[PDB]
């Protein structure tokens, strides 16, 4: 039907559109300590600890799949990537320091993101 298509289309859109604000969040990691997951090989207890991973890469997968349907959804998983950092590490270390730092530097981004999402209606 061409109303599956033009909604096909707009999720089409909006994955240009988050795949520019992944770009834009991925860069205020310059560490690049999200952007793949967590080895499991070489952290063995992660898994006990967190229950839902989350990366960049794994993102960015999703995304290429055209897998968020909306914004939220893409938020949501980059929030796991943040919040998972702040409970498995202290806050004296590395890892945490850079969650803090991406999300403070990601929430000016995402903000206009949601202005750019609802203005153009592609959800
Ligand atoms: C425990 N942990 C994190 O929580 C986030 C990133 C990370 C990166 C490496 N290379 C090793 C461990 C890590």
């Amino acid at each position: 039907s061409m109303e599956q298509v033009a909604m096909e289309l707009r999720l089409t859109e909006l994955t240009r559109l988050l795949r520019s604000v992944l770009d834009q969040l991925q860069d205020k990691d310059p560490a690049r300590i999200f952007a793949q997951p967590v080895s499991l090989k070489e952290v063995p207890d992660y898994l006990d600890h967190i229950k839902h991973p989350m990366d960049f890469a794994t993102m960015r997968k999703r995304l290429e799949a055209q897998g968020y349907k909306n914004l939220h959804e893409f938020e949501e998983d980059f929030d796991l990537i943040i919040d998972n950092c702040m409970k498995y590490n202290a806050r004296d270390t590395v890892f945490y320091r850079a969650a803090v730092r991406l999300r403070d530097q990601g929430g000016v981004v995402l903000r206009q993101a949601r202005r750019e999402v609802d203005s153009i209606g592609l959800e």
